């Protein structure tokens, strides 16, 4: 009937061709013009309406014609997809900051756009822009009003997903507004912690300076241990040189982080294994002594005890076999 | 002193045969049982002339310790592989970790141990497979080196050829008989070994040969180990032959799909959800999941036990990754 028309103004929207679209719109009745430019197409997992797809493809030309000369709501919500992460329930907005069309975000928000939409999982367009990297966007959208305080439907503050995905100068942005570096997320992870385990040293300097707090996660972890199971020496080495309670959990970062250049066959190294672990059991006995309490010996791991004394790890050094076996021996005691 | 012995070592570790020759010319008999069976200490190493030689692949300074200067091959010593100090290595074992062809030839017709056991029981043979120059390894099985010796943890010439990736050396194993079916210590068989890694060529050959499925010491199959690992390609290698019906499958298919969320070097959320879906669809084809509590580590959810609650969650990055982690914990602990 006329639903095919719909699929024709999908096309010039999507492709861009605001010559085609103009065609297709014009001649045509108030009430017609709304339900073809409120027709959920759905096309290549993505269920969007016109100004939802020329905003995610990102044809500015298009867009202003279904904004500056016709009315859309700039609301209508769509389920996008974005490298195989889908997202529901988000508009125009969140498609345009999630794909860095800095363009289509000046259309929009300044034609009307709630800057702070919520998705299904209450993610704003700053979340998407974050997700993405494009600083430029992010000021912009808080510069025109946007929360950086929404998180998402498990608490990740924009500034989370800027420090997993490694943003440093975003990260700094939302620091300089105020955004709070100890907000904590369903898990119990805070931005710390995310920044830790991914190798981000360039973030996690900028967190430090801005009194973020040495939290503890759902898994009796910090972010330095984080960083020790994520084979990510560079940031031990500065989370060491910090607040770090000495001994008991100092050490245990280096018997952790050498453990992880085993287990791991992709950045295993097994020599940067026994430097990370000896240099532990010399500080458990640097002087007194901070002795430890060696699980029994299981199958998995030979019929095998930990070295539990600095003489013992020096043994095993002409035995690529026991300094496997010991990686994972010590890596079952610390986290389980 | 005799810091001569220390002049003699500098030329046979550069192979200056010519600076060695001459040093040795015009010396007492006891004085060349002195220099030759010197233990020199250069830089993490302890070594005799011929053990450096050998080690170094000088084989015109090998020539010349052994055809003219009777030198015993038996001397051991303290030799080093990046990082890796072996003990009681000698000449011979030299060679064949440093891929000398030349030497291994040189000390082997010159009857050299070719089933020397290093202090930790590594077989001249075991060097060759770990370096993987199949001409060595194929020349030291022609002139009688043991297939079966295995280390001090019952590490196979097989499974380290297996490990190290040595795919044309692993098919040379096992047309000499060499046992699919061998165990370590550690619970593992060459299989474990080879599926850990992506070595599917190595993976082939063992069931070409008809490598046993066995449970390591850690309670692993090989197919659970490859799952565990984000070796998809090994796991529906090995998928293609005998699991526990659905049981074994699915729970490899659970574990699979988790390790991709979890493995930050193949992170692939679109491969997570479908190894996830595709074990509850061959659940729900009943085969229910006993799932376990909600932890504060993984934002106090519970594992998705229908394909509908799988299905809600996919256009959700987060409790797919945090899915991940739970279907691991149950699977794994
Ligand atoms: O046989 C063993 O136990 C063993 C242990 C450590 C290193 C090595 N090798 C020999 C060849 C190259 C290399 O790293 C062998």
């Amino acid at each position: 009937h006329m639903e095919g028309l719909a699929g024709y103004v999908y096309k010039a929207a999507s492709e861009g061709k605001v010559l085609t679209l103009a065609a297709l719109l014009l001649n045509r009745s108030e009430s017609d013009i709304r339900y073809l430019l409120g027709y959920v197409s759905q096309q290549g997992g993505q269920r969007s309406t016109p100004l939802i797809i020329a905003a995610r493809n990102g044809h500015a030309k298009v867009v202003r014609l279904l904004l500056e000369h016709y009315r859309v709501q700039t609301q209508q919500t769509g389920t996008v997809r974005f490298d195989g992460y889908v997202i529901d329930g988000a508009t125009a907005l969140w498609c345009a900051a999630g794909a860095g069309h800095f363009e289509v975000v000046k259309l929009l928000v300044s034609h009307g756009a709630n800057v702070n939409h919520t998705t299904v999982t209450n993610s704003t367009p700053l979340r998407a822009a974050c997700f993405d990297g494009r600083l430029d966007i992010v000021k912009y959208l808080v510069e025109n009003n946007a929360n950086i305080s929404i998180a998402n439907k498990y608490d990740n503050t924009c500034l989370m997903i800027a420090a997993y995905k490694g943003h440093t100068d975003v990260v700094r942005y939302l620091l300089e507004q105020r955004a709070d570096p100890n907000a904590k997320a369903h898990c119990g992870a805070t931005a710390l912690h995310f920044a830790a385990e991914a190798g981000h040293i360039d973030i996690v300097k900028e967190l430090i300076k801005w009194r973020a707090a040495i939290v503890v996660n759902g898994h009796g972890m910090t972010p330095l241990k984080v960083a020790a199971e994520s084979c990510k020496a560079d940031v031990v080495e500065l989370l060491l040189s910090h607040a770090d309670c000495d001994r008991r959990s100092r050490i245990e970062a280096l018997e952790l982080l050498g453990a992880s250049f085993a287990n791991d066959r992709e950045n295993y190294d097994i020599i940067k294994t026994y430097h990370y672990l000896y240099l532990a059991m010399l500080e458990r006995f640097q002087d007194g002594i901070l002795e430890k309490e060696v699980l029994p010996p299981i199958h998995a791991y030979g019929n095998r005890t930990e070295c539990r004394n600095p003489q013992e790890l020096e043994s095993i050094r002409q035995d690529r076999d026991a300094l496997h076996m010991e990686g994972l021996i010590v890596r079952e005691r610390i986290l389980g």
